[PDB]
Formats: C-alpha cells, sequence, structure tokens
C-alpha cells in the first residue's frame, strides 16, 4: 500500500514514517561499493533496524579485514546475543559493481537478507517487535557503502 | 522471497526472470527527471507491464505537452481500452528532485501507482494476467527519465 523514502547519510538513523512490520520489506541502497576499504575496526558498515526503544531487531556488519558478514540482536541496554556468520564478502556482492543493494524482508519470525538478487541468509529472530528505526554508520572510515545510502520501505503490503 | 534487479534501457524490454503475480512489486528508478523536455509526440515516457502474449497489463505514460499521465491497457493486437488521467505531471514529482521511482503495486484486481512516496492512481484492471514483461521507451527524445530506469522487482511476496 505504501511507499516511503529516505536519504539516510553514513552515521544517522532516520525513524520512519511507517513501521516495517511483518510482510513488509526495506530495501537498502549504496551507490558506491568499495571492497577494497582499508581496515575497518570492526564493523567497516552496520545497517540496523530498531524498535522504538533502541533495540536492535536485526544488525548487519560487513568486515573487509574478517572478509564476512555478520549478523546479530541486542536490547537496547542488553548485550550482543548469538552472532551468525556468511564468509567472503565479496563473492556476496558480485554481479553488480559501482553499486549495491540490501533487501532485507520482514517474515515475522525471520529476516531474509539478500544482497542484489542473492539470498544471503534466512536469519531467524533473537529479538522482536516492529522496526521504527534505521541506521548506517560506518564504524570505521571506509564504509564499503557510498558516503549516503538511499532507503525504501515497502509497507502496508500486510 | 525474491529480489531481482534490472537495468533497461530507453526503448528496450526485459522479459522478467520471476512474473509479478497478484502480492508482487515493482519499482522503476530514474536518475535523472527532465520536466522541461520538448514536446513529446505523444507519450514523452512510458513503462509497461506486458503478458506473455504482448499484452499491455499497463501502460504508463507521461506527456509534458499535456502535462498528464497516462493510464491504459490493451490486447496485443487489439486497441487501447479506457484512458485514465491525472492531471499536472510535475506536482506528482514534486518531493525529489535529479531522480525519481515509479512503483506499481499488483493488488491483483488493481495496480496502484505510486511517484516516490505518493500514490497518483489506484488503476482497475481492464486486462489480466500476470506480467512476464516489462518497457521503457521514449517515444520522443526526450524522455523525462534517464537514459536508463534501473528496475526492481519484489516477487515471491504472496
Amino acid at each position: 500500500q505504501g511507499v516511503n523514502i529516505y536519504n539516510i547519510s553514513a552515521g544517522t538513523s532516520v525513524d520512519l514514517a511507517a513501521p516495517v512490520t511483518t510482510g513488509d520489506i526495506v530495501t537498502f541502497f549504496s551507490s558506491a561499493l568499495n571492497l577494497n576499504a582499508g581496515a575497518g575496526n570492526p564493523n567497516n558498515t552496520t545497517l540496523n533496524l530498531f524498535a522504538e526503544n533502541g533495540a536492535y531487531l536485526l544488525h548487519i556488519a560487513f568486515r573487509l579485514q574478517e572478509n564476512v558478514i555478520i549478523f546479530n540482536s541486542r536490547q537496547p541496554d542488553g548485550p550482543w546475543l548469538v552472532e551468525q556468520r556468511v564468509s567472503d564478502v565479496a563473492n556476496q556482492f558480485a554481479g553488480i559493481d559501482g553499486k549495491a543493494m540490501v533487501t532485507v524482508f520482514d517474515h515475522g519470525d525471520k529476516y531474509q537478507v539478500v544482497i542484489n538478487e542473492k539470498t544471503v541468509i534466512q536469519y531467524t529472530k533473537q529479538i522482536s517487535g516492529l522496526t521504527s528505526s534505521l541506521s548506517y554508520n560506518a564504524t570505521e572510515e571506509t564504509s564499503i557503502f557510498s558516503t549516503v545510502v538511499e532507503a525504501v520501505t515497502y509497507t502496508g503490503l500486510a
């Protein structure tokens, strides 16, 4: 039913005009894909889906030094739960250069992450609720994504 | 469930790797928005959703000379059915410049077109079926969209 667009600059967090609940979609667009980027410490780039209460419903990190994409969750004041790891970054982004896009479907119990056209994980949710906040911080000056990441949310799909 | 990406150059028509049936989504991205474009004859820009049989499930035209966005349908060898018109183009694209995006939801009986974040029409379907082809032709050298239009399809949503 609805389509929202957001310009998320590296380091920001935009509150959603409409929350991404079950059945909904959210895609992150990067007009750059720097996989040569220097040493990140630790997450060269993270993309998060928060709850109204700062709870990390999902944490998507990109670590080039560890050549791995990390997936996790955490209560607002709690500790990082059980990680997850998909190995070999560049190989997930193969297919498209110069740009990239990360799609996160919300299937109620699980978050399906898809990089470009390839599903990278069917991540089972640790924490729960509905996403009301997004974030895109480069935990070390060499984001594998462009200085700005567009974000489109397809909500009201139900 | 699935995410497909397509680079549709002005004048082309890409066959979908997966068809956009009911419940599915398809968004067109233009990295340019030329609303100053010259006289178009007649549709400065059209975006179509076809059936395997060349049937136009939906025709989205942009006419700057007529300052109107047209919506229609036609059998492969049939005539243009009952048109539809949303007036004042520039006003639909307000909100975002330099770029633009046209989203078409498929609600079985109706196609909801959304330009950027604004729903422009809840178009009731004349013809039926499922889309297997897309097209983006500039019916006169001054497309209001960039020379290339990315297209992302969110299918397998069911």
